[PDB]
């Protein structure tokens, strides 16, 4: 059966573990989480030119910095690329009209800000940067309690994913030990 | 807080327990915890006690026994009240399991009771450890029997509560502990 086996426990937070044919898988689960985000991003990006957003029921409002404001106005449009309706409403007073549909929500304020964080940098082609960023968001990471079907879809996605077995930055994003070194753990 | 072998959280291979204790994870060797377990247990109550304290089955287990098994319970009914077996020849090499070693979860203990007959048609007290080895191999966790997560904490529970629990025969460990750092490291 697949490649990563099948979830069997979550970990100190930060760990799926999966059985898989003769083998354990530890999966940094936030590292990759973020990866499929990631690609899942890049690929639509390229594919519709913009994420899709999803007009908020309840528009989340928030107290943002000038700069913060700044980015917004200098920005609306390069936001809806990325899937994020913001309006301005007076005091330093953000609100969010619209979040990525790929994200599934979540702390939808700490989304925005980062992004807003983002282009204010930009003083084009910053998108994987941003993207990065906005790989952190999603329904898996910080936060834990996942359940055994959730983790089976996250090991499902990764193997859909064209670098699973790498975060944003290098490392490898799941480790895999046989029966052989399993046993060889148990060394005498 | 915790205990020193943590909480299951799951089973691997069939071989394994999966444990979390306080940053780390635990990987039990789960037959070599167990037969190591059964057999402290019991060799401790053999030289406490003299013998091993037997339980009565509510409904005697019968099978089909050889021969050799059948002159063997002629042989040492005495010595098998010893090891907290007893048992009724019944005829027709019928034997009848009236009563196993409380230490024992059942685990047939009609192969409980043909292991430690078998052994005992190889003499004519010296013998003493290896019965009990043989012994230890038939408790509620052995061989591609599933647990649950509570008898997976049972084991661990008995395991701190074991000497010697750390290795096996061989001098082999029971158990192997990954901390954070060390997890992290495989990254």
């Amino acid at each position: 059966l697949p490649p990563l086996g099948f979830a069997i426990a979550q970990l100190l937070g930060i760990y799926i573990l999966a059985q898989a044919e003769d083998s354990l898988l530890l999966i940094d689960m936030h590292a990759a989480a973020e990866r499929v985000n990631y690609e899942k991003m890049k690929r639509q990006r390229q594919e519709n030119g913009n994420l899709q957003s999803q007009h908020l029921l309840i528009p989340v409002t928030f107290a943002a910095s000038h700069e913060e404001c700044a980015a917004l106005a200098d920005h609306a449009e390069t936001l809806a690329g990325f899937g994020l309706e913001l309006s301005d409403m007076g005091g330093n007073t953000l609100a969010v009209r619209a979040a990525p549909v790929m994200l599934g929500k979540s702390d939808v304020v700490s989304l925005a800000r980062d992004v807003l964080g983002e282009l204010a940098q930009v003083g084009a082609s910053h998108e994987n940067r941003i993207l990065a960023t906005m790989s952190c968001h999603g329904s898996i990471r910080a936060g834990r309690r996942l359940t055994l079907p959730e983790m089976n879809a996250l090991l499902r996605d990764m193997e859909n994913t064209p670098r699973s077995n790498q975060c944003n930055h290098g490392r490898p994003t799941w480790v895999k030990l046989t029966l052989k070194e399993l046993d060889t753990l148990f060394l005498r």
